[PDB]
């Protein structure tokens, strides 16, 4: 089995936090469901990655963000079980990694349906320290002035990031599935 | 459940037919397993599509081919349950459709692993009547001199095709999964 999706009540704090983040940039759309994803196997490897990044950061808390990923309904269960893996599709770019967006409105362009109902993840991402990306990058580049340290993620802007590229699947947990309609 | 994968004995006729087709263009590689995919739901919709194409062809047999598709191991079960759907990834082309290759050696470029073991489908495809494709095509174009008939698939060459683009998932059954190594 591996995972459960728990449908949230729309009057719950947990639902309202996810809804608020979605509604911030897709206010003209209508949310039909929000499910919490429970996959203890994906959460264990995420927490292990986090502990490794925390140690490498002097023992201080790693930069961790909730970021959107628009998908097709048909892969949702595959991602809840196996996580995001950019190697399924490739990219043809800010890096050959999985992409996540700050804005639901940006991830909406990648939620394909042929139907009224669209699906989007809100994922938990250990972005850590980031730098601008490049379409050649297969992993994040070295930090200047360090002989033995690399960035954790690539972005569009360091002063103002809105897209993140993740090269390691253990840096992501697919935390929530959002179903919505555009009318 | 939906599907079973039945591992074939390597001394069976059924295994030798698949192996022969793979070995034709990847003779330097080593096949480790061949599984027959049994999904009665995917086979029913394939046979219904076939009957529709047969009626449209004057009741005569539709052009049907065994064509390769290289994948990652992580989507194999998803395809055995849900079939090929090009809308998972998009294309960025001979058409926005699922691609299949005559030659295993060509599909090998899309079998990603980070391991020794690679995976490839041999799918059953109702290619029907075909015409050259184009990166704009979202479905196959009209037949010249017909007011109410379209092609069934797009290709690279009509006199000599080697790549097929399929826009309708009911035109494909994922019949066999091939695992092989490159050493
Ligand atoms: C510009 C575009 C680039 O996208 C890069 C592709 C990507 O990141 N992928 C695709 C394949 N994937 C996956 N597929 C099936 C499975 C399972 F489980 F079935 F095997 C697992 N993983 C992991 C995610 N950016 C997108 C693309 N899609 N959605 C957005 O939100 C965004 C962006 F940029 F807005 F965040
Ligand atoms: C040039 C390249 C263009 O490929 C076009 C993409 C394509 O056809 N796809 C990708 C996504 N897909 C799928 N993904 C996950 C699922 C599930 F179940 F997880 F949801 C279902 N469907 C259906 C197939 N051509 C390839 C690409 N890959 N392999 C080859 O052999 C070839 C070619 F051309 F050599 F035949
Ligand atoms: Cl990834
Ligand atoms: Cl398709």
């Amino acid at each position: 089995p591996g995972f459960q999706k728990i449908t949230l009540s729309s009057s719950s704090e947990e639902y309202q936090k996810v809804w608020n983040l979605f509604n911030r940039t897709l206010p003209f759309y209508f949310v039909q469901k929000i499910e919490r994803v429970q996959n203890l196997a994906l959460w264990e490897v995420y927490q292990w990655q986090k502990g490794q990044m925390q140690k490498q950061n002097g023992g201080k808390a790693v930069d961790e963000r909730q970021l959107f990923h628009g998908t097709s309904a048909i892969v949702v269960d595959g991602i809840c079980q196996h996580n995001f893996d950019w190697r399924v599709c490739g990219v043809h770019s800010y890096g050959k990694g999985s992409y996540f967006a700050r804005d639901a409105a940006y991830s909406h362009h990648f939620s394909k349906s042929d139907t009224q109902t669209h699906t989007m993840f809100l994922a938990r991402v250990l972005v850590g320290e980031f730098v601008r990306g490049n379409a050649s990058f297969v992993r994040p580049p070295a930090k200047e002035g360090w002989s033995n340290a690399f960035y954790d993620s690539c972005v569009n802007s360091v002063s103002d990031p809105s897209i993140f590229v993740i090269f390691e699947k253990h840096q992501v947990y697919p935390e929530y599935v959002i179903q919505y309609t555009t009318s």
